[PDB]
């Protein structure tokens, strides 16, 4: 019997967490087992006058009367879930002129949370992917540190995924703004509580608040999109700089090993005769007393005369 | 004679295969030959209130009261057919509070096994893919693999195969779940019977369960499109990073043979002289008992300072 | 004055060519001018009840009753025209429960033809782009067949010229599907003959079967654009793939250089002391019967120790 | 006092050039400051009953009765507007069964105007971009010609320029087409004369006829941005055929300078052993008279046996 | 206690700075705190009558009778704000015969000046890019200047920024301009005094003006956008044309390195005789008077032949 672990949050703050069955929740909560599947990473759905939203480790159920955390341990939410969220929900402070419902305050804790997350993960992947795109831009080694290439490639990996967590989080807030119906299904208190809205319709809660919510949502989740495809981009620009640095530093050393190529050509070239006179056979000119320095000379002279000639060569041709 | 091999399942979940010809199979259907082309790799149809639908090959029609697979041999349908779609359309467990028509079951039967088999694509893809991009990437050769890169392209050219055909799966729900006629038009029963739909119609058959059906399958097709996505940019980001790999590890050796370079024109460069005293001539130095010595220690001292001194130019040219 | 050569199919399948000029044709056909200009490589028009359609080098007017071809000489249009067109305009065979108008079976004939076409075209251009790819791809040759880049360009510019038909040919036809005026407007008969059309409503003409054929045609103009966006993906990944063909390969005949570089360093470096041993001065050295062999082995062993150690280096440095 | 060069066109095609201040202007037009500003490269407004409509150096303000071409000297506009469009806008040939209102043929002749310079600009274009492709593509040259490559760049940038041109044309005839009120606005003389439109509505001036002529150059202007597109996909192919080309042909002189370095280093090895023989010492072997000639032959058959096996050595190594 | 610095300018154009708690101002502009967060870089929103727009560092708010500018110290904003904007906000010249109302002056204000930064920021971005990149293309060095790769990648990075706001502004217009109710959310004053607005509607203020105004400086953003496209285009195609020139070149060092080779192993092949020749062996020739002369003369011309042969061989196989 598969089972679900439940966090439940009342309008008061209260935090009291059980262990129920997921048969018996279906019939407490009034849904069936297919609305409480979770099989999508990012989906924000209204079944049966209940708000059931997941946020890929985040899957919660609101309810008129309550706030529901399933599938929560051993997740790193002992401490949000605990000492922030019931500061949230219990609508202390802020503006007491316009309390607004449950589900109101449910939802938006949930999206600001999941929106700290990715903005956790932004802060966290761009100072990495700086410091490692500003040293292999650096023309200061013929080289690049090949154990940084990893760590580009990773958190270029996971730049794409939170790219497409973005991506789907403004995907699923703007499939609720566009389509007038789902944004009203989000009223639950309305449809639950068909008497008590049209007495507290002075501006408690109406279209134009969850507007603005998701509104404000979507545009952080947009300014998020911006600054990570920025940072793709400039990902993509520092790697093609580092394409020119690696082959303009190339050149450099293809221009030193031809400047000496022609250097050792020139030497041997002018040694071949020194070679020559110096097999041990007759060559008629032992006798003279001036031949073998002015040989050395003409060799020493030429091979710098050569060289000479040989590096005006690749100034001529580029 | 054109003929068709037709599966034929009841609404009890019984499986009769028998063997008809095209043109009777047409009377038999309500239909003409120009409904049951089957050129299109993803289509779903519903033609004479009879849903006409196809994957690739998979090709099945939808009537109110069977539901019938052609041309299902030799293409590996001999497990699911038998064994696990009967079970799926008999209705067995599940929700009995609300049982939908038979058109509903086959119709999320057959996306459910396309989505099956789309996943064990991606599944049977990545693992491959990334095991081969994770050995190019190691920056501990000098070139890479050649083998594997055939392995690659294959895989590449999969990948693309497998992202087309989630793309035109997501086409052909979203071409049926924007259009209000075409969703309705998936209604056989309440076309067939239309004195047993009204009857029915307390939650039985509605547009509300076809809309979260196909959205629900659009869904899990998005999440695919996601991941193939994912993988696509990682394998050129891969691609870039092996770039780098076969660029910068070229410039370490050209480095070594720069400095190589820079040694035996060096000792060239001073066995010139060697070679200058090596003839068989008259250098007028003979005699001399420390001239040799000399000479040698110079050259070989020399050798090692010019060495440094080009080994410094290197270092000051970058 | 200009004239057009103009090929007349009648209702019947009875081909009559004669020839014509086109101010006589526009008065013939009720047209002007501007009507039948043809500057539009793909263009679907009806202009005063006359279809005016034109695919590159086929320019075709559908009339109520009959359907002229206008410049078709030399243009390979000789064999379809005299010996396919009739066959499929008389109506023979097919399903004589419902015989559409004499204009639905031009349009189905021109589009099928123009479509025949285009997969004509891609079916040509993919086996030579494949075993094009398939042969550069293998890693087997240090370089890659120099003949073979220029098919592949041109192979190349010709599938961006297809994808740019089947662009225009579908944009061409979703513009008719789109608009309902447009699709309305295809009816000849039906405004030419506002008389008949009501008394032969009874499934003989009406807009389902034009939205049916476009959308057939539509879709097969797409299934050949995911096939072009395929091959051009795969064109993309092969070369690609080349590319690290042609730069792990290089790495190696860099190993390979390097290390005869270093062997020949070696062997200079020791032959150094065997030249300098090699003057013709007084070594102090040349009575001792043991200090040559004793140098032989010393330069012949240490060359191989300076050889191995410096093989160490490459495989330390990576 | 800035003043404007304004050439007006009757209806009659007479040409009146004077010289008139902007001030004066606007009250001859009827206009403020403002709507004659001129800050958009390519605009197609109607204001206050005066078609104003800019494209780059040609701006024209179309009135009932005349049109009225604005700073046009200095622009090699001298020959265009008093030979060409006197000739169109007094309404000479055609057809005169259906002679359009003033504004009407000025709108078409300035379009016509602005997509012949278009054409003109891509007919310039391409012969040159496919010319500097044709040399630098073939593979008769190790390298390409430096020359040629500044005259790419500015032909890909006088690309990029006419694309972004032709785009804003495009956009600006599209807004015009898709706003019903924004093309009702062009018919000048049916608000400006309310009482002669309805009795001279027989086809002289209807919606209909200015929708075909905008949807003509729309389409004009689409054929043009295919034509670029197709050119800058070729460039792009043509470059990465290029890089292949720069890539597969220094592999050759790899393999060269590889076979190369294996020969010399087999003659220098097996050269180490006639030095060493060579020295001025005592090798206990000079009285053997075929000790010489077995070393030489050795030497000389081991150099080309080390060599051999060495070639071996790339050909089993790929 | 959070503050803010408030400069109010008054519809005389009179500037007043003061010193206000943000308390205190929600409760002066009759808005909250929720209201004033400025959390985005670029939004226009009406909010209780109050037009609160934001551009990165200019934060304003539009009210019927003032315009507050907040948190304005230390941006170099102390020249606009008392020497433009009172002078733009005063309405002095200009067109008296239709004065619109204080929130169109101080909305059109407002753009222009982000319209003139954005333009700004585009006219000092294109000199340096355009300066950067046309040194690095020129080929006349055969690597490029290290130093001025940061400076391109750093510009690339600010290109991508000013990309990115002139996008994000483009988009906060058009999403006024498409929805009608917000552009009319935007007639502050006909909201704040509906008695006036009627009298005083003889084209003072109407929705046509604030239809163009918008119109105006999107279509002024979309001039930015397309000229920063065009200067990212020709950024990535020089750095295409440098890969080539670092590639082009690096053959020609390739081709004199290769002819080197060929040519000081033709020289040691034709030492290697004469090494062979100078051992201090019997080589039963010493008498010969002819016999070193002969081999000196092979030996030099043997030299030149073989190099000679050599060379042909790279002008054989490319
Ligand atoms: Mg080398
Ligand atoms: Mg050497
Ligand atoms: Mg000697």
């Amino acid at each position: 019997a598969p089972v679900f672990t439940v966090t439940k949050f009342d309008k008061q703050g209260n935090v009291t967490s059980f262990e129920r069955k997921k048969t018996e929740l279906y019939q407490e909560l009034g849904l069936q087992a297919r609305d409480l599947r979770f099989q999508h990473v990012m989906s924000i759905t209204v079944r049966n006058n209940r708000i059931i939203m997941r946020m890929e480790y985040l899957k919660a159920v609101i309810t008129p009367e309550c706030l529901l955390i399933l599938d929560y341990r051993n997740l790193n939410l002992e401490q949000w879930l605990f000492r922030e969220l019931p500061s949230q929900l219990s609508g202390e402070g802020q503006l007491v002129t316009y309390p607004l419902p449950f589900e109101f305050r449910a939802i938006e804790a949930l999206l600001q949370y999941w929106i700290n997350t990715l903005q956790g993960k932004l802060s966290i992947l761009q100072p990495l992917i700086l410091e490692t795109l500003d040293a292999l831009v650096d023309p200061k080694h013929s080289s690049v540190d090949r154990s940084k290439l990893h760590i580009l490639l990773q958190n270029g990996k996971s730049l794409s995924e939170l790219e497409t967590d973005i991506k789907i989080f403004k995907e699923s807030i703007l499939e609720i703004l566009d389509e007038e119906e789902l944004l009203e299904e989000l009223c639950v208190s309305k449809w639950s509580d068909p008497q008590v809205f049209e007495k507290s319709s002075a501006g408690i809660d109406h279209a134009e608040e969850m507007e603005l919510l998701l509104e404000n949502y979507y545009r952080l989740a947009d300014d998020l999109s911006n600054a990570a495809r920025e940072l793709r981009v400039l990902i993509d620009d520092s790697q093609s700089i580092i394409f020119i640095n690696l082959d303009s530093h190339r050149n450099v050393m293809m221009r030193l090993n031809l400047q000496l190529t022609m250097g050792t050509f020139s030497l041997s070239l002018f040694g071949l005769m020194g070679v020559a006179f110096g097999m041990n056979l007759e060559s008629s000119l032992e006798e003279d007393h001036r031949i073998f320095w002015l040989i050395t000379g003409i060799m020493f002279m030429g091979s710098g005369l050569i060289w000479r000639r040989l590096l005006s060569f690749l100034g001529r041709q580029l």
